[PDB]
């Protein structure tokens, strides 16, 4: 429904409950995810609904995350994506090909952030409406019961970046968007630099941003010669 | 059957042929894994379970590890556990659910340490009885083939790290309890922190210990805020 | 049909068009790798059958690396080796089991180098024909969408890590041949020794090389004690 790989990497999460930030979010970013979820206090989801359908976004760059399957939340979300013109809705803790399912006739974007969706990420990725895999390291070592998603240097724990790569291989492996986590140290360049580097050099389509000020970076950072090492040079002048 | 939860994390290996140690374990530690396995040489393993039989610990706080899927040891040690009142195993090599359902009624914790049993560690962790997952670094390394589980520094070699994520995983997915192997070098207390702390900060809820002296070095171990960052902040409080 | 354990593990990559480096091939190898994929031109590769059929190389000791299931380039490869006495074939791009069941009668060694082959690699290594898993980094970069697979200090990135020990395990879950990607630095003998010797640490059976030096490299490459940490050092004497 949508051209997302015309749209540049640069994604970028806007709770939905500001409406008064749409406009700018729009301008800064590539691809905009309203926020129905984390994004938004519990209180403020009614007013974020409404928000939704009164601020209109494009929706050919225009992304909604909902709130997980199962959830009173994500059924009130439903109802109000019901008068709006968005086609794709962005999963949180997607944890199955049923919760992609029940979405139909919805695109999905499955954000897996549990071990229960990293263990299923190649059904979740095969389900017929999905169009994208992300993973969320914050909520998987929260879900997994730890404390923090990186060392002390900033690198990713070694479960995080397990789940990463089964993530992007099971995206790439059914034809879906691989979209790469959020970094949450925003003023954080360097290590936002170094990662949207590692993640467009591995096949990355989309580094998801919480702040404006990091579209910019991601934006940028995105012997024997065979026939693959010359496909690497063409994906760099492209 | 047992509260494992509620006990701590420190879990210790005592030999099943070494009975006057046992009382000693038990002070040590929160959990102690008697073993009739590779603990004891193959010729003491009768005396092993004729230990296991007359002198008993508390069956709250002890599992007994058994001897591998199909092996006539692993038959003699369930005719000796028929006359305590253990109700938890430990299955070396585990390798699938078939080896783990045969040992229902009982509750299990599955000890992955071959290619076998990380290829198949979801359906290993999903069987029934199984109520913990538990990786093994030096029998994986020795069953591929190999030489060592550890570089000069002393970090996992990859596949090593490959299995961590992967038991990890596997056993949140399904409610199990998740145990990170041994640190075999007993004086490196150094390595021992780091990793502890490394294996509580992604959500392990055990290390096992060979030593116990490595029991309180365990215990010790174990921008943009969004809902998960504050469930880090709540589990570090805890 | 070959004893492929009982050859040395150092594989060399050579052209089928080039017939008159065959002989040098065999005698700097332990197994050589007739190559009618990426390394023949498209023009080329008919002149490469018929230098397969023309110029033959020890069976025991030489498999053929064909092309890609479903291309027209395979068809013609298999028809080319009827007139051969070779019974062992390199399928590249391997991405299910079906691909490799289609090459029965041959013995198999699938080189997985796509995120369809990493997600399916279980599936893969147990079917029937298949006598060893293989992995490739640059093809697997270059089908994900990326741009290299290795850092600057030449360190293979996460994702090729992830799909390295995804092939070992498979392989070694299913009793194959495990066999180590290529170092395409020819001349960065350093990096080749320490990625030979991580690969021999973890029980890799082979290191696939494409230049004639690097064979003496491979060849040259390859505290609480308990079973295990025996078999370890037993290996090693080995
Ligand atoms: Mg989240
Ligand atoms: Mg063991
Ligand atoms: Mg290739």
């Amino acid at each position: 429904h949508m051209n997302l790989r015309a749209a540049g990497p640069g994604w970028l999460f806007c709770p939905a409950d500001r409406p008064e930030r749409f406009a700018k979010a729009a301008a800064a970013a590539d691809v905009v995810i309203l926020d129905l979820e984390d994004g938004v206090a519990e209180a403020q989801k009614p007013a974020a609904r409404n928000a939704l359908r009164d601020t209109p976004l494009d929706p050919e760059r225009t992304v909604v995350r909902i709130n997980a399957g199962g959830t009173a939340d994500q059924a009130r979300d439903l109802e109000a994506l019901a008068g709006t013109a968005y086609t794709t809705v962005m999963l949180p803790k997607a944890e199955s090909a049923a919760q992609v399912i029940e979405l139909a006739p919805r695109d999905v974007i499955a954000l897996v952030e549990t071990a229960r969706g990293a263990v299923c990420a190649a059904e979740i990725a095969a389900a017929d409406p999905t169009v994208g895999m992300m993973w969320g390291a914050e909520d998987l070592i929260a879900t997994l019961g730890g404390s923090s998603s990186r060392r002390a240097d900033g690198a990713y724990r070694d479960v995080a970046r397990h789940v990463r790569s089964t993530i992007l291989l099971a995206a790439s492996a059914f034809g879906r968007l691989a979209l790469d986590a959020v970094h949450l140290d925003i003023l954080d360049v360097e290590g936002l630099q170094e990662e949207a580097r590692d993640a467009a050099a591995v096949g990355f389509d989309v580094t998801v941003c919480i702040h404006p000020s990091q579209i910019p970076v991601v934006r940028k950072a995105y012997q024997m010669v065979d026939s693959p090492v010359l496909t690497h040079a063409e994906t760099m002048l492209r």
